[PDB]
């Protein structure tokens, strides 16, 4: 779990 908000 190393992600982000994808935007
Ligand atoms: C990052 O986003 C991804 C999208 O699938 C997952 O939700 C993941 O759990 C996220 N990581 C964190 C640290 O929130």
């Amino acid at each position: 779990p190393t992600t982000t908000p994808l935007k």
